[PDB]
């Protein structure tokens, strides 16, 4: 029953903007256009729920001029995406909160921007679909470096629940945790990539650049006789989301041994790569879905004389197949999950395997595993284990500060948790349909 | 002015154990004695602070049965210390903590014992001086290699600061940084030798050989007609600390890269050497003394005939005179800084001259230099300077991995700077009287 929505996990004890009614306007804000959310999400402003109660469409062309002010910003613009061209992207940043709710009753969406969680505590985010923050990279030459668009960013801040959300294909990362902060857990959420129809974001991206192949130089090159991808191909490679969670953003800073992070009943669709990427802190994930079928299919498309084309001229184009990544004296633990055509499921080291500093200590109990049709359960430890942690030498598993976590939780069978994740009652916004007043509460 | 006194440089975001009250018993220690230590500091206690309520006298013969046990474990036995012997020698291991303050309200001191904090974070030790970890040497005949005994290690951790701490002699080192270390700040500390007092504990070690001469073969050639020092001799030759901080402890290992270390508003008194000895990594000192005053006067007791007669039978037995040391291509920039009788202070390789390999980066700015009366103000760098880096070919200042460090700071004027540091609120521990709970506090 609803006692499998519990808050479990580092974010324990968050009670966000507690429960408060609709009727008390003065901390309860409805919000239906950017306007609305400018006003309730302003720092100081008290509001402890917010309710989102439509669609929203908060790129910093698009908005109200009234909204173009803190907490709105301009992000780096988009230079390529013939939507995101039109609308912009906003950055939006919610500043000093101490208890605090965002929702949505059905799972409206949130597009063309991004949200920074800055020295906050007790902060809960539930039911929103985050949607339309990706556009294809030229300017980078397939790095993704330049605009630094991201769904959800967390910076020193204290107990965020991230629960029953669902995120789309993101330019940068889809959930990241940095400077220290502690206390998350994102739960009930699915994660995924593009589809791949013919109207897709991704296919809408990609027809505009097919259309004026002379303005997109790495894409005319991918189109051209030197490597010989199709626009089918191109969209299907680039359907996968290239980042997942960066849990400690900068190499070797004491303040990452503070990140600690839960990610539970989850589904990670198409995502390539940091399932979670940690540094340093204390990272532990149960009952999780790792399914990159659609990514590693994809990779069939490119052989290995056209990868060496693509390389040749300095772009990068292509599928990376980790899963989770332990690295900088960091400790994850993955327990109970399901895995599936991830080649890395299990990494320790980024950096250079013999220097241990770069190394991260990692460890899989009772997980199912499959690669190209193989099948596999068990532990990271065992003799062979395709689980295995590579590249580095092993450093013992042991979290850091604490013998075992300081939480309890419920576990569920692997077997099962595919089924359970992706009903119609399974992870992600807008699959639960209860009274809305459930959303604020923390445990049923 | 108490802002002087802030957290600063590579150790910046490192808040310890945090303020808690010491009302908070489960995770704030009172310690009374050896048995309170070792349960506070025995690895997974989660103790964030431990409160050193007296002086502490931690050799491993004199600490009672129940602290017989991790996180302390018997050293290397003393050979030669009247005192030593009786009381043994501890070696207590902070292993896997996360955030700990470790302080006495008085400067209290920590006997008998060394400490090394391995596989650790975000740890602060403050307000502690630290006494009788030395002994003379026979074994090694001059050279400290046997014991390993050194007041502070630290390994493989991240994020250390040690302020307003005081350290005496020690065999080996005073607070060394090792495998891989990043982010230690030592500020506000003094360092110094014995000051040759009739019952000072240099000249407790020489009585006892004095009283048994054939007993200690080094000892009595050096007293005999071959050399002829008198006890006298030896007492204040033996004064100075011959090992700062050992920055890096194995050659070219590219853990070393990673070293980081900051020194600011240290007093160094008649330490011969290190200061600090870097290999690979970045090491930053302002705003320091080295004064070898007391070393330089020593040294006039070992005429040349009496070094070679020390030599020639195989001792190593009189003054080193060294200053900041870069190697294997570390970085380390001293400035605003005041140097009085150190014969080499900028040394840029140890181990062979004619290998560029073996050469570090080193600069000195706006620093104050005196030899034997001589008065210069000025850098590393401009003709004629005394503190030119000596002796292998220069290479060009640069810091490793950055262009310029990554902290900010404010620089005294060295010209009032011994006043500052000598001063009764200067450089140490026991100097400054404020709330306890300051000491739990990074910044003011």
């Amino acid at each position: 029953g609803n006692a499998d929505y519990n808050l479990t996990g580092f974010s324990q004890g968050n009670t966000g903007g507690g429960v408060i009614s609709e009727s008390n306007t003065a901390v309860y804000k409805k919000v239906y256009n950017a306007t609305d959310l400018a006003l309730a999400l302003k720092k100081n402003s008290g509001v402890k729920v917010v309710e989102i109660m439509n669609d929203l469409n908060l790129g910093w062309n698009e908005i109200p001029s009234a909204a173009q002010t803190s907490p709105f910003a301009k992000h780096n613009d988009a230079l390529t995406h013939p939507v995101l061209k039109q609308t912009g992207v906003s950055k939006i940043t919610v500043d000093g909160f101490n208890g605090l709710t965002i929702f949505s009753a059905n799972g409206s969406k949130i597009k063309h921007a991004a949200i920074s969680v800055k020295r906050s505590s007790n902060v809960i985010i539930r039911n929103l679909e985050f949607d339309e923050l990706w556009e294809w990279d030229e300017s980078t030459k397939g790095d993704y470096d330049k605009n630094d668009w991201d769904y959800i960013t967390l910076e020193e801040s204290s107990g965020v629940w991230i629960d029953h959300c669902v995120f789309n294909k993101a330019y940068d990362g889809l959930v990241d945790s940095k400077k220290g902060t502690s206390g998350v857990t994102i739960s009930w959420s699915t994660f995924k990539g593009d589809d791949g129809s013919p109207n897709s974001w991704v296919t809408r991206q990609i027809n505009e650049m097919e259309a004026n192949k002379a303005s997109y130089p790495m894409y005319n090159y991918l189109r051209s006789s030197a490597v010989g991808l199709s626009k089918e191909d191109i969209i299907a490679i680039s359907g996968s989301q290239k980042k997942g969670h960066l849990v400690g953003a900068t190499s070797d800073e004491s303040a990452n041994a503070n990140l600690s992070i839960t990610l539970h009943h989850n589904v990670y669709k198409d995502i390539q790569d940091r399932m979670p990427r940690l540094r340093g802190g204390n990272a532990h994930a149960y009952n999780i879905i790792m399914d990159a079928t659609d990514a590693r299919a994809a990779q069939t498309r490119i052989t290995s004389g056209m990868a060496a084309a693509i390389a040749s001229k300095g772009y990068k184009f292509g599928i990376t197949s980790n899963g989770a990544i332990s690295t900088e004296s960091n400790a994850v633990l993955v327990e109970k999950s399901v895995i599936k055509d991830v080649q890395y499921p299990v990494r320790n080291n980024q950096t250079d395997p013999t220097n241990a500093t770069y190394t991260g200590k990692i460890r899989v109990a009772d997980t199912i595993y499959s690669l190209d049709g193989s099948s596999f359960r068990g532990s990271r430890d065992t003799a062979g284990s395709p689980l295995a942690p590579v590249p580095a030498a092993i450093k013992p598993f042991s979290w850091n500060g604490f013998s075992i976590l300081p939480y309890s939780y419920q576990l569920d069978d692997p077997s099962t948790l595919n089924a359970r994740l992706t009903a119609s009652n399974g992870a992600g916004a807008g699959k639960l349909s209860w009274s809305k007043d459930n959303w604020l509460k923390t445990s049923y």
